[PDB]
């Protein structure tokens, strides 16, 4: 008496991790594990973690709205009107996680200009 | 003796078609989104015994980046865009476990517009 329906029940008749095994039996009986599929080899958590994400926040355009507002858009590429509305919306971030020298460029930039910058 | 090892050489005794109704079967009693996983997990398991589990790779769109486009979101239906960063980043697959006369059919399409294509 072995019906597919029997089967059914016979699936319900053990615990789910009795269920596994039989599953994973067919994988190893039917050497149906071992063919190309995809890596995907995430490690484990590990100390030694990078220091490459800096953001630059915009304080104050200072006395220089024109060349802050260039910085911007030119960091960015925002519409004209977006970069105002920011700039007049300060303080707002100007960038997010972007490497040292970048951040440092545009605060060069900023400071050229003469304008409040800040470096978290 | 209704051990699980049995249950193995009992799938291993019926034709794929049959284990086929019988995961569907398990599907509605344990519910789609229960067995799902055992769906999906035992989809291949299924079909490999019927040795019809061809992929068909993408590896150069070729000098007809039109027709392969066609033929990409053709053969699966994803937009456009989509279509156009898979082809653009090949290797690509473009289906996976497929009868090999489908198979061959995409891949004799691809030949007719001039691309490379992979057959493993």
């Amino acid at each position: 008496s072995i019906t597919k329906d029997q089967i059914i029940e016979a699936v319900a008749a053990m615990s789910v991790m009795d269920v596994v095994e039989l599953i994973s039996a067919m994988e190893e009986k039917f050497g149906v594990s071992a063919a190309a599929a995809v890596a995907v080899a995430a490690g484990p958590v590990e100390a030694a973690e990078e220091k490459t994400e800096f953001d630059v926040i915009l304080k104050a355009a200072g006395a220089n709205k024109v060349a802050v507002i260039k910085a911007v858009r030119g960091a960015t590429g925002l519409g004209l009107k977006e970069a105002k509305d920011l700039v007049e919306s300060a303080p707002a971030a100007l960038k997010e996680g972007v490497s040292k020298d970048d951040a440092e460029a545009l605060k060069k930039a900023l400071e050229e200009a003469g304008a409040e910058v800040e470096v978290k």
